[PDB]
């Protein structure tokens, strides 16, 4: 659990984005956008 594609919108307090590929979550408080590194 915890797993968010790009250009979806993921929680960082406990639906956060897909780790082992690069994503990041703006501005992911509550919620943000799944952006890859």
């Amino acid at each position: 659990q915890g797993c968010a594609f790009e250009g979806e919108s993921c929680n960082v307090e406990f639906y956060p984005c897909c780790p082992g590929l690069g994503l990041t979550c703006i501005p992911g408080n509550p919620d943000g956008t799944c952006y890859y590194l």
